[PDB]
């Protein structure tokens, strides 16, 4: 376990609010916002509006002409923002080269699901209409947001859609129900949840948990494009990418499971610290090259 790990785990541990103490939605938003790392100095950007949704074109340097990410941030569907992950998706799109679209989509509970799906397949059916075309396309997010991936790919394809040449879900919560096993096994181990309760009371909004569009791991994925999936070995949510490749694979998909040693929730946002979160970010840039190259 390299030293920046242990580290990071202290400090994460240092600052996490104790095991169920309740923290209101707007405390939480403005946290969020609040320690956010800042994008690099050379990472570009652009406000746009994208099915009536804020967004930004996040562009590195060395992004190529005709190819885009359509990015799905995370926050349990409840908080997030385009501030909020404006640096990793630039390091993502720095990896990929390739210009990421990054949507603020709606959130809940002002907007309960299924907005946040509405929001995305409209934005990939917006950035098809702009011209870019599906095989210059991929879709990737974290957490919720990886969830959010694979809920839009089954919902566009469902709306005779056609599919990007990848997709890659973050440390994906793609299981509403949130009763896998790792909540049990790999909690002490997972320093970033009765939390995650109320954020899938919040989205669901009295929905069935088990709905394809909340919790892919459900869905019927037959037909989706070749999927990188990056989960941590130390977390909570580590068998709903576990089960999510094993859906993936049983549906026909080409799926690549890669289970990171040490590695928590979404490590890749820790990249200005964590040497395994500029590494993952660097993989999952060369795996949209690699299917893009397909």
């Amino acid at each position: 376990a390299g030293p920046e790990i242990v580290k990071l785990k202290k400090i994460l541990r240092e600052k996490a609010v104790p095991p169920g103490t309740e923290v209101p939605l707007d405390v939480m938003r403005k946290g969020m916002e609040k320690v956010a790392f800042k994008a690099a100095d050379d990472i570009q950007v652009e406000q746009v509006t994208v099915a009536g949704c804020a967004a930004e074109w996040v562009r590195a340097p060395g992004c190529q002409a005709g190819k885009a990410i359509l990015y799905l941030h995370g926050g349990g569907y409840v908080m997030g923002s385009i501030n909020t992950h404006r640096s990793m998706v630039g390091e993502i799109s720095r990896a990929s080269q390739a210009a990421a679209l990054l949507l603020d989509y709606r959130l809940a509970p002002e907007h309960p699901f299924p907005a946040a799906v509405e929001d995305g397949v409209a934005a990939y059916r917006w950035l098809l209409d702009q011209g870019f075309k599906p095989q210059h396309l991929s879709i990737s997010g974290d957490s919720a947001g990886g969830g959010l991936v694979l809920a839009v790919l089954v919902s566009a394809r469902d709306q005779g859609l056609p599919m990007p040449a990848s997709a890659i879900p973050i440390s994906p919560w793609a299981d509403m129900t949130c009763t896998n096993d790792s909540f049990k096994t790999r909690a002490e181990a997972d320093p970033m949840p009765g939390g995650i309760n109320k954020m899938a009371a919040r989205y669901l909004n009295g929905a069935d948990a088990k709905h394809p569009y909340a919790s892919p791991n459900f869905a019927n994925l037959k037909g989706l494009p070749p999927l990188l999936i990056h989960v941590g070995r130390d977390e909570v949510l580590l068998d709903d990418s576990i089960k999510l490749d094993a859906k993936a694979k049983a549906d026909g998909v080409k799926s690549t499971l890669e289970i990171w040693d040490d590695m928590i929730h979404v490590w890749h946002a820790f990249h200005p610290m964590l040497p395994e979160g500029k590494q993952a970010i660097v993989r999952v840039g060369e795996f949209m090259r690699e299917q893009w190259a397909a």
